[PDB]
């Protein structure tokens, strides 16, 4: 039901990196949720979904999975893809890899993504 995908240390800064990925998984608008933190950043897509305490145990959790992990250094499943830098075509797609991996904290479970841009 839900995944999750996020950056670490994103050479591109925040930005509104909420809206590069931009629930490239499955949200139109307004179902993602994203968290910004230093060297690791969270974009969920806890719409109509909460572990219990408006993002608690892995929506502020998972940072720290990117923050002990770091990408590349995780066991994942990488593609190559491009996504858009939030902005308009001048913010063009930037080639990035998609780790993709599990990050099962104590509540929750969902199939997060490194996008690493």
């Amino acid at each position: 039901m839900i995944k999750a995908a996020v950056t670490k240390e994103s050479l591109y800064r925040m930005n509104t990196l909420m809206e590069a990925f931009q629930g490239f998984l499955g949200l139109d608008l307004g179902e993602f949720t994203f968290k910004v933190k230093p060297g690791v950043f969270l974009l969920t897509d806890v719409k109509s979904y909460l572990i219990g305490d408006k993002y608690d145990d892995a929506f502020n959790a998972l940072i720290d999975f990117v923050l002990r992990n770091d990408r590349d250094a995780v066991e994942g499943t990488e593609t190559d893809v491009s996504i858009r830098l939030g902005l308009s075509p001048s913010d063009m797609v930037v080639k990035r890899q998609d780790k993709t991996f599990t990050f099962t904290h104590g509540d929750l479970e969902f199939e997060v993504h490194w996008i690493n841009l």
